[PDB]
């Protein structure tokens, strides 16, 4: 119904806000675009799913989140692939570890403070007549 879409537009505002704020940190700045090949070879070969805060812009506005949670799961995924990708102890490695932690742990922390647990559930229950 239209106030179904009206539903999913809110959402993907909300997104959208969210994600601009997480990309302008400069904290964040690793993970805003997809990692080049040249820079950086073996990625492709390691990481099977890529995943960056660009990324996560198109799908939003390819209207493929239609919940909180399917876009907290290409967070995490932002997350997991630095972690899986940077395993070692050296420096350069836990400092990429480090900021995809704090990128988790602040979008987790934005949505908390400020999306309405009634909000997410109404996505949910439309998501689940679909
Ligand atoms: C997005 C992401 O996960 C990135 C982007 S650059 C990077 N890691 C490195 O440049 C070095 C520190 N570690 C390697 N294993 N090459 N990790
Ligand atoms: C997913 C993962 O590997 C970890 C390990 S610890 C963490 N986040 C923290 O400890 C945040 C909540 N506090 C800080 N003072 N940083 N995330």
């Amino acid at each position: 119904s239209m106030q179904e879409e009206d539903t999913f537009r809110e959402l993907r505002i909300f997104l959208r806000n969210v994600t601009h704020r997480l990309a302008i940190d400069k904290r964040f700045r690793v993970f805003t675009k997809p990692v080049d090949p040249d820079e950086v070879p073996d990625y492709v070969t390691v990481i099977k799913q890529p995943m960056d805060l660009s990324s996560v812009i198109s799908k939003i506005d390819l209207h493929k989140y239609l919940t909180v949670k399917d876009y907290l799961r290409d967070i995490d995924l932002i997350c997991s692939n630095a972690l899986e990708y940077n395993p070692d102890r050296d420096p350069g490695d836990r400092l990429i570890r480090h900021r995809a932690c704090a990128l988790r742990d602040t979008a987790y922390a934005i949505i908390k403070e400020e999306l309405d647990e009634d909000f997410e559930q109404l996505c949910e229950e439309i998501q689940e007549s679909r």
